[PDB]
C-alpha cells in the first residue's frame, strides 16, 4: 502493497529491488533457450544513460536525439539496400508491424474514398506463420486476413498467394524474414514480384532476420533458399529489430518504408507511441557503428556456429529438429513437449513452445550451454 | 551516413554521440517550459540498469521484475483508492488510453455479438480538450466519437453528456482529470453517475493529473472545482503515468482498470506492446516507496508554488492567463501566439502552443526560470 506516507532510503528501496531481479533469470547464466532478446552490448549502458532524459515525442526540444534517430534509420536502410528510407527507432517490432499496418489501410481508405475498392476492410494476404502483432493489428484496425497456407518446408506457398491476387481484390501481402518459430524466410523475391505486377504493398518482417540474414557466412546458406528480402526487392516496408539480434536495449524495435512519400499515409507524429524514448535511437546507431559489418557478421555466424552444432549433437542423440536451421532457431519435435518443457524448467532449462521445443541460439548460448541442455534433456527421456 | 565494413573504437562513438546530445535542450538548464515530462529522480538511473535487460513480454523468464510490475500498479491503485485493481505498467498514456478504447470496443463486440446494440462501430462521448492519443484510437479502431462541448472554465459539458446518453446508444464516457492544454479537471463524480445510471463504461484519463491532484494542498483547491478522479467513484479504468509527473524514466505509462474481471475483455498478453521494458515498473514501485506521500506533496506543491508565481508575475505585467492554474499548467493569451513562440525560442525559451502560449511547471521549472522568463516576454513585447 500500500501507499505510504513516509518515504524510505535510497538503501532500502535498492536492496528490495535486487532482491526482487535476484528471482529473474539473467540471460548469462545458461538457463534461457527460448527468448529473441539477449544481453545488450555493455557500451549501451552508457547511452542510456545518456539519453535517458530525451523524448522524441518531442523532438524539437532534443534535436540531436532525433537526428540520431534519423542516422540509426539511415545505417538499418543502407544495410538493406535503400538510402532514401523513410522510418523510425520504435518501440519493438509489433509497434512497427501496427504502423505498416495502418499504412495499407490508409492506402486502402483513400482508395475507398474514391470508388476504387469494393473491400469494406483492407484485405490482406497473410502467412498463418506470422507473428502475434499481426493478430493484434487485426482486432484493433478491423482487417480482413486472408490466411496463406506454408508449405512443406513452411515458407508462404506463394502460388496460393498469386491465384488469391487473382482473384480477389488484394490490400496487401505480408511475407516474413525470419519466422518467430522455426526462423524461415519466405520467398520475398516471388511475392515482390506479384505485388509489384499487381500494385499491391507488400510488407516484409525482419524483425528477427533483418540483422541476422545480411550477415550469414556461405557455410550456413543452403541451396534454394532464397535470401533475398530487402528493398533490393523493391518491397513497401520493412520491420527490423534492434533489440533482438541487433545487441540494443528495449525498447528498439525499426520500421522503414520505401521513400517518405509513405509518410503521408501514416496521418491521423507518425509512430503510434507520443512519448517516447531516445535512446533507442542512439543505441542503434552506435551499436551498429562501433561492430561495423565485421562486428556484427563475427556474432552473427558464431551464433550460427552453435546452432549448427547443437543440430547435430540432437540428431546424434536421436532428437528429431524440425528443419536443418536457417536462422539460429531450432525446433525439436516432441509429442509430450508440454511436460518436456516443463520436466525442463525445473531443471533449469526454459524453452519455448508446431509440436515442438523451441530454442533461439542468441549470443548468451555457449557451447557449454548447449552441452549442459543435451544432458538434462536425454536424462528426462528416460 | 552508411553502413561500414570496419567498426570504430567506443571512445570515437561516445565522443559523437555526446556532439549530438550537445544539440539537445535539458530540462535542468532553463529553456524546457512546454513539456509534460521533467528530471527523472535520480536513484532511477541505478534502476534501468540493474532492469536493463529484462523483458516483460516474457514475465515467466524476470518473475521478480513481473512482481515489481503488480507492485507498482497495486501502489497506484492503493493511491487511486482501489486495492483490487488490474492494471500494466505500460509505454506511456498513449498506449494506456489505447488499451482502454480496446475495452470499451470489446465489450460493445460482445453485444454486438448478441444483438444488444445497434451500433455499428462502438459510439464513445469524447470532450473536444482529449489527447491526440484517442484520435490515434478513433482512426485505428474504427470508433465512432461523440464530441462534447466544454463550459466556460474549459471543462466538459455534463448536461450535454447526460442528453446525449438519454438520446443515444453510448458505448463510453472519457473523462479528463488534468487536460493537455489548460490542466483542468472534469466533472468525473456527476460523468461517473450518469455512467453508472446507464451502465456505461467511463474512463479517466489522469495521464497528468493522476500523479497531481491526490498531492494539492488545499491552498491550491478551488472552490466549486470537483477533485475527485479515482476509483472511489466507480470508474472503469484510469490512466495515470510515472513518466510525466511520477518522476520516472521513459516508458512508464500506467493503465489501471477497476478489476481483474476487465481483462478478458483485453484479450485478442493485454498490452499492445510486445517485448517491453521491466525497468518501468521497478522505477514506478521504487519512486513512490523512497517518496512516499511526502515526498511527493513536496514536489507536487512546490510546483504548485511557482504555477501560482508565474501566474502572479504573468497578472502584473498585464499579461491574460486563460485561466486561473488548477494544476502546474498555465497559458498565456496572445493573439500573435505563434509569431511569440519563434520568437520565444530564438531567446532559449521553449514553449508549446488556444490563441496561447503553454507553461508547465514540471519540477525542473525554477522562480529564477520564471523571472528570465517575463524579462524575455516582455523585452518582446516591445
Ligand atoms: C517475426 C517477428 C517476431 O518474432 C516478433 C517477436 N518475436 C519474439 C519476441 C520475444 C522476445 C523475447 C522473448 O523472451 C519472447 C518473445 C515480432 C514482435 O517484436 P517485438 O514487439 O519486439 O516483440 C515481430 N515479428
Ligand atoms: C491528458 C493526456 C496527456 O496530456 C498526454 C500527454 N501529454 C503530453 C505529452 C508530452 C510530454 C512532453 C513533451 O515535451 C511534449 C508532450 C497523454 C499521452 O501520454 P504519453 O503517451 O505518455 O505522451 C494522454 N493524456
Amino acid at each position: 502493497r500500500n501507499m505510504q506516507e513516509k518515504g524510505v532510503s535510497e538503501k532500502e528501496i535498492l536492496e528490495e529491488l535486487k532482491k526482487y531481479r535476484s528471482l529473474d533469470l539473467k540471460y548469462e547464466d545458461g538457463n534461457i533457450f527460448g527468448s529473441m532478446c539477449s544481453n545488450v552490448l555493455p557500451i549501451t549502458r552508457k547511452i542510456v544513460d545518456i539519453f535517458l532524459e530525451t523524448n522524441l515525442g518531442d523532438p524539437g526540444l532534443f534535436k540531436g536525439t532525433k537526428l540520431l534517430e534519423e542516422k540509426a534509420v539511415a545505417l538499418l536502410g543502407s544495410l538493406l539496400n535503400n538510402k532514401d528510407a523513410y522510418g523510425h527507432i520504435v518501440s519493438g517490432g509489433t509497434e512497427a508491424n501496427l504502423m505498416a499496418l495502418r499504412c495499407i489501410k490508409n492506402i486502402w481508405r483513400e482508395k475507398r474514398r474514391k470508388g476504387l475498392s469494393k473491400n469494406e476492410h483492407p484485405k490482406i494476404i497473410v502467412p498463418i506463420t506470422a507473428h502475434f502483432s499481426f493478430e493484434k493489428g487485426r482486432e484493433m484496425m478491423d482487417l480482413e486476413y486472408i490466411y496463406a497456407p506454408i508449405k512443406e518446408d513452411y515458407t508462404i506457398d506463394e502460388k496460393f498467394v498469386k491465384d488469391a491476387v487473382e482473384d480477389y481484390d488484394v490490400d496487401g501481402i505480408i511475407g516474413i524474414a525470419g519466422t518467430t518459430e522455426l526462423g524461415t524466410i519466405d520467398n520475398i523475391e516471388e511475392l515482390s514480384k506479384i505485388a509489384k505486377e499487381n500494385n499491391i504493398y507488400i510488407h516484409v518482417d525482419a524483425a528477427f532476420g533483418g540483422l541476422v540474414i545480411p550477415f550469414l557466412d556461405d557455410k550456413y546458406k543452403k541451396k534454394g533458399v532464397n535470401y533475398k528480402f530487402d528493398f533490393s526487392l523493391g518491397v513497401d516496408s520493412i520491420t527490423i529489430d534492434p533489440h533482438a539480434m541487433g545487441h540494443c536495449p528495449i525498447p528498439s524495435g525499426g520500421i522503414l518504408f520505401k521513400d517518405i512519400g509513405y509518410k503521408r499515409y501514416l496521418d491521423v507524429q507518425a509512430t503510434i507511441l507520443g512519448t517516447r524514448v531516445g535512446f533507442g535511437g542512439a543505441c542503434t546507431y552506435a551499436v551498429l557503428r562501433y561492430l561495423g559489418r565485421e562486428g556484427q557478421r563475427k556474432i552473427v555466424n558464431e551464433c550460427m556456429e552453435n546452432t549448427l552444432y547443437l543440430y547435430k549433437k540432437l540428431k546424434e542423440n536421436n532428437f528429431k529438429p524440425v528443419i536443418e536451421p536457417i536462422l539460429n532457431i531450432v525446433a525439436i519435435e516432441d509429442e509430450d513437449y508440454k511436460e518436456v518443457c516443463k520436466k525442463l524448467r525445473d531443471r533449469g532449462i526454459y524453452v519455448s513452445v508446431v509440436k515442438a521445443l523451441r530454442i533461439v541460439v542468441m549470443p548468451h548460448i555457449k557451447r557449454e550451454h548447449i552441452d549442459n541442455f543435451i544432458e538434462i534433456l536425454n536424462s528426462i527421456k528416460r
